Order: structure tokens, then sequence, then C-alpha cells
């Protein structure tokens, strides 16, 4: 309940980071303001819960209140939020063309560079700006570590009809997911390569069927790995997506590269990283890919999941493994482990290519019973071929 006020240029950004043990409420008392691409109600109470990272950008200018306990929190006045806007700019200006000689194909944008230099950001201001423009594009998340789409060990696509919500992200609607299995595309290159190709003609394909869609176009988020193979899975994902744009945020030897092997009609553009972007340490993200499981299972302060608790008797499901597909036997070692409802109705080669159901958590595992307790975002089981994830979980 301690107060402070702000007022911001046009063009500038008020950072902040709410305090360890405090909850964080930012109101805009005067003009317009967005969070990271969102736009902010007039007069609306945002409550951000304790160690929120928070940026709120305006054009026009605006005052701004914030009550409660702060780590830091100051004005910037210049960032790239321009650059990022322009980048919307082109994006939409390649839908008309295409429109106008026309079912128009959306142009695919590429978000690439290392770790912490804001592609999630700038993806879901993309994201966003899309949306505010009338289009529904397809927001695709190869991070399989810092995924914002699903649980960590996913490739996933979702189609972006609202804006993000300013403090829980984008709304999951029914997003096609793959499980990967592993925090790291280095744990099984091979098989991460094989489900972004999976994913991308799996939405060549439903684009088909879907003109908004199609038009939409594709905004693509990739890992923070950049070197050595990781550079390889750069080239081979705007290869498989077919994309026309690489945006590169901070890193002239990558774009060095990639200007030099990509098709020539891919247009390339290096942009810096803001500085508002944090650091984070191993400790930090890995703490946030357990609260990424945790809000998979119980939705958020603001919108609650009430995920079912029982008891599922090893005779009435399949455990199996990628690293080919290897049927598993129950045993004490899948106890926190992640497994994935596969929609292939059997235990084959099809369960490597299809998409998922969903997941559940091992939370016990009752041997002599031969039954496993399960937690689950539904009250029966999806699907009776459930597969590993390396991912683990204390609840
Ligand atoms: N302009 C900004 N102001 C404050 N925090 C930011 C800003 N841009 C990014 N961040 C934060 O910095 C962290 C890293 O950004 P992120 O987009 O997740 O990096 P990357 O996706 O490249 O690994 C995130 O916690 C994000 O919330
Ligand atoms: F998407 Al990153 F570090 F590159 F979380
Ligand atoms: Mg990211």
């Amino acid at each position: 309940e301690n107060v402070q006020e702000f007022v911001l240029k046009e063009d500038c950004e008020l950072r902040f980071a709410a305090g360890d043990d405090s909850d964080v409420c930012l109101e805009l008392v005067k003009g317009y303001a967005e969070i990271f691409g969102t736009e902010l109600l007039l007069n609306k109470k945002y409550t951000f819960p304790a160690k929120s990272r928070v940026a709120a950008f305006t054009w026009k200018g605006a005052t701004i209140e914030l009550v409660g306990t702060t780590e830091s929190a100051y004005v910037a006045e210049s960032t790239p939020m321009v650059i990022y806007l322009n980048i919307h700019a082109a994006m939409e200006e390649v839908r008309k063309k295409r429109e106008e000689q026309a079912k128009a194909k959306g142009p695919r944008l590429l978000l690439v560079g290392p770790t912490d230099v804001g592609k999630t950001t700038v993806s879901r201001i993309l994201c966003n700006y899309s949306v505010r423009q009338g289009r529904t594009p397809i927001f695709v998340e190869l991070d399989v570590g810092q995924n914002s789409v699903s649980v960590p060990g996913t490739v996933a696509a979702v189609l972006v009809q609202k804006t993000a919500d300013v403090i829980d992200g984008f709304e999951r609607n029914q997003p096609i997911v793959f499980n990967f299995g592993h925090t790291s595309p280095s744990a099984n290159l091979s098989l991460y390569e094989a489900l972004f190709k999976e994913m991308a003609t799996t939405l060549n394909a439903q684009i088909q069927e879907n003109d908004e869609a199609k038009i939409g176009g594709m905004i693509i988020n990739t890992c923070g790995w950049v070197d050595g193979e990781g550079y390889k899975c750069i080239v081979k994902a705007a290869s498989a997506f077919e994309v026309d744009v690489v945006i590169v945020l901070d890193h002239e030897r990558l774009y060095s590269d990639l200007s030099k092997e990509l098709p020539e009609f891919v247009r390339l553009t290096h942009v810096p990283k803001s500085g508002g972007v944090e650091q984070r340490t191993g400790q930090i993200r890995s703490k946030m890919r357990g609260e990424n499981v945790h809000r998979y299972f119980y939705g958020t302060r603001a919108n609650n999941l009430y995920p079912f608790t029982f008891d599922v008797s090893f005779d009435d499901v399949t455990l199996c493994k990628i690293g080919k597909l290897v049927i598993m036997e129950p045993s004490a070692d899948i106890k926190h482990h992640l497994f994935a409802f596969s929609r292939s109705t059997k235990a084959d080669e099809n369960v490597l290519k299809s998409p998922v159901f969903g997941f559940c958590l091992v939370t016990e595992v009752d041997l002599e019973k031969r039954t496993m307790s399960i937690l689950c975002p539904q009250r029966t089981i999806p699907s009776k071929v459930l597969v590993f994830s390396d991912i683990t979980h204390l609840d």
C-alpha cells in the first residue's frame, strides 16, 4: 500500500519488478498504454503477483500508478518498440499484396537469437499487433524448455484470436501439441527435427481448411540455442516452415551466417534486444519450467483450473517411450513424470508423429495393486496410450 506515480512521455516504458513477498497493482490513470502489445484499459487495476517482471509502453504518453512494494521501477526513454512495430507493419503489407493477387498465404516469420534477447516477448508483441489489426495468426512455439503454449518438452502451435491477457499471457485455445519429452533439443536432435516437420506438415494441411488462419500467417518462436547443432536447427526450421522473414535479435554473427545460407527470397532483419530484457539463471529457468507445469494443471490466480486425481489400472493403459517406440513396464521410476495422452489409438509407429490430447502427472505408483495415481485435467483419460516425458514435477 505504498504508492508510486509515473509520467511517461511518448515512446517511453515503465519497467518494474514486484517485490519478493509483494503483489504489485498497476493502474493506468491517464492516456494510453500497452503491456507487450496488449492495450491497458483506463482505470483498470491489474494485480501482478510477487516477482513479476513487467513493461508498460505508451505511444502517445501516459500516467501510471503502482500500488505495492517493488524491487525496481523506472521509466526508459529509448526502446526498440518502433522497430518491433515496423516488423508488424511490413508483415501486414505482405498480407495485403498477396490478398490483391488471390486463397492468399500469410507471411511466416521466424524469431532467432541467443537466450534472453526477448524472442518470446517480441513474438507476443507481434501476435498481439496482428490480432489488433483484425488478423488471426498462428503462433508456433519450438522452445521445448521455455514453452508458452503447453508444458515443457513440447513443440506446439495455437491460432491466436485474442490479445494476450496482461497478467496471464495468451489463452491456449485448442493447441496442436507434440510431445518431445526433453527440456532441450540436444537430448534427441533428430526427433526434435522430425517434430518440426510433422508440425509444419500438419499446419499446412489445416490452414487449407481455414482462410483466416491461412492469411494470418505464422509467428515462430525458437529457443536460444544458436551455436553448433542449434544453428542447424534454425536452418531446418526456416526451411520446414518455408519462412519469408527471419528476425535475428542481438546476434551479428548469426545474422551474417544466415544471410550467406538462406534462400535469397528470405528477408532477414537484425534488430537489437531491448535494454529491459533480463538475464535468467539456470535456477530461475528451472523454477519457471515448474510453474509452467503447475499452471497447466491448476491454471492461474485469475483463471483456476480444477484437475482430477484418480487411480488408473496398469491393465487399462499402455506406457511407452521414444528413444523408435518402446513399451514400458510400470516401474517406480515413472513417479513424478509427465505422460502425454497420444491421439494415436495404438502403441505403434504412429505414436512418434501423432499430436497429443494433453498430459497427466503420475503422483504415486502402487506396484502390488497394479495401479498409479495421476493428476489429470479431466475426469477420464482421453487416451489409453500414454507417452513418457522426461519432465518431472513434485506437486
Ligand atoms: N522490455 C522489457 N521490460 C521488462 N522485461 C522484459 C522486457 N522484455 C523482456 N523482458 C523479460 O525478460 C525475460 C527474457 O525475455 P524472453 O522474451 O523470455 O527471452 P527469450 O525469449 O529470447 O529467451 C522475460 O522474463 C521477459 O519478461
Ligand atoms: F527463449 Al530463451 F532463453 F532464448 F527462454
Ligand atoms: Mg523465449
